[PDB]
């Protein structure tokens, strides 16, 4: 078929998963089979929760469209997406491009170069409430790169709020 | 404030309401007050169902962001949106731009010219399952312009399927 | 086969530059492109005051581009006819006149388009905000009045209102 | 105040045309624009082989545009420094090399950008699909190899694979 990789990035609170599911739903109206892969440690179509993509086995071959949510948590995501898109799947990934220090998730970088489409969504600055936000700020003490959570541990911020808060 | 009008259009099954709510949710993370107006005959923030916008009264003035779903059903929508955006509201509208005969909803036309932003979403062709779809085809006999329903009465189609089906 | 793409937005948003960006892409894949402008190897250009004056020349090309669509009175139908014959049709046009009222024909195109992008400009009054409207700066009440930055400026919503007052 | 906008995509997608479209918009609002290209009144232009060679000239302008960003080795840091000083920084760059591997510096920019658009081209092999990849057409294994359609073509995913076989 005509396989492809579509990538949705942006910081937290930007609605990336909502966009992902908007796209899935469109495909479902045309009767395409859709498989949604979520990340296992993360807290109505075919889906699975795994800690890596190799654990999906070959189950993905039964579907037209593969959606991968929270892509930054999967260590082998670029290769998975390329294998699937070479087999003719439409592969849709949502992921953080940047961690709380504004450093890239390397695997998502790889996907940018392999993607047919890349959209970067914004959020609204949760600090000043006046500007578009492109960064995620962690609000709890921790230095683990991976730290699963929501608005209890993070907020999205504009460029100048991210600086200000970093100083204080 | 800085008021604005954002317009989301496209045919049925394109996820316009999903996009609308994605945007609302972004504003809600920055603690903006959001009011969602739906159409009365149509079948977790502040909301109301009305048959026209004049029935909302001045209740809309209590919010930062006003979202209007199914805009093509409201006869006074352009004027409402302009009044609200002149008062400093962010106004977000989802609507069909075109009816099942591919003729414009005139009021949505007005909004295009008054909008700061206009996005037209596509669906996937529900007839051939191979192309982007920009049109809505009605699958039931009726000549009422307004005819409320879902996939039981409509389907979205690409340009050439719309023609083909029209011929048969 | 065919498609209609529409590019709208106020003056000074670069709609024609976007239209040509797209044409160029198609030229790199050896598609033939026919560009129609308004007036009162792979490419081909023409100035006309309406689309009937092009005749059937357009059928020789893969891609048809129409600039300043809001000055052509039969643009909707022309684009539909061409896209039904399998052409990629790309149109740049103002959606709104200086009174923020729609060009009716460009409305019809919105409903018939596969793609619609509305570009913005930068507010020429405050220099601080995205602009979506075109303010006329010279007294007149002719709808059509050809000109440039001497006669028009692109403005944000609130500068449009302000200027309208004073 | 400041911002970084990034425009990516393969060759023949019109990234530089989009970058200039944006610059032009800012010029209509009387913003000063400084355009930096690569080499081995309101405007100002410069060719350089790295961004250190610009010195502090860039501070005199509202908008800084950087073309062919993937040839500059210190682009990420440069753009961050400029956006922290309140500049609007606009960068066009290849995200991927002819082997579909990323330019590492353009990666860093993706994470630091307020806006990222990836443009497509039209497949120069099949002439039927959107193209997101750049295929090199001449044998070589130098990463950097300056050239045009003689040496490169933009292709869709499946034409990239096909050609890679034969
Ligand atoms: C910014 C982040 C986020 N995260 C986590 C927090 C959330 O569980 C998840 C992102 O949620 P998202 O799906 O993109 O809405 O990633 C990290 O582990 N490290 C970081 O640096
Ligand atoms: C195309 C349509 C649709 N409709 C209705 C069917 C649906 O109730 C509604 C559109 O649903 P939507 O919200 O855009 O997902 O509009 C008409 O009344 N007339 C038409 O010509
Ligand atoms: C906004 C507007 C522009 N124009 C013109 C100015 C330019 O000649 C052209 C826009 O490129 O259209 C009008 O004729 N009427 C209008 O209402
Ligand atoms: C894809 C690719 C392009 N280029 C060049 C070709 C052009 O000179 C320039 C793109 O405008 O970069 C490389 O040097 N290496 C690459 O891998
Ligand atoms: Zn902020
Ligand atoms: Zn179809
Ligand atoms: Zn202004
Ligand atoms: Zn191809």
């Amino acid at each position: 078929a005509h396989g492809r990789i579509e990538l949705i990035i942006g910081p937290m609170f930007a609605g990336k998963t909502t966009e992902l599911m908007r796209r899935v739903q469109r495909h479902k109206h045309a009767q395409r089979s859709c498989y949604i892969i979520k990340y296992t440690g993360d807290t109505l179509t075919a889906n699975v929760s795994v800690s890596n993509l190799h654990d999906v086995g070959d189950e993905w071959r039964k579907y037209d469209v593969i959606a991968v949510d929270e892509g930054q948590f999967f260590p082998d995501v670029a290769a998975f997406c390329s294998k699937a898109a070479d087999s003719g799947k439409v592969v849709i990934v949502s992921a953080l491009d940047a961690d709380y220090l504004q450093e890239p998730f390397e695997e998502i970088c790889l996907l940018v170069s392999r993607a047919d489409s890349v959209v970067k969504l914004s959020a609204v600055c949760m600090e000043c409430h006046n500007r578009k936000a492109s960064f995620t700020y962690r609000t709890v003490k921790s230095d683990e790169r991976k730290l699963v959570g929501g608005s209890d541990m993070y907020m999205s911020v504009c460029r100048s709020c991210y600086e200000t808060k970093r100083n204080m």
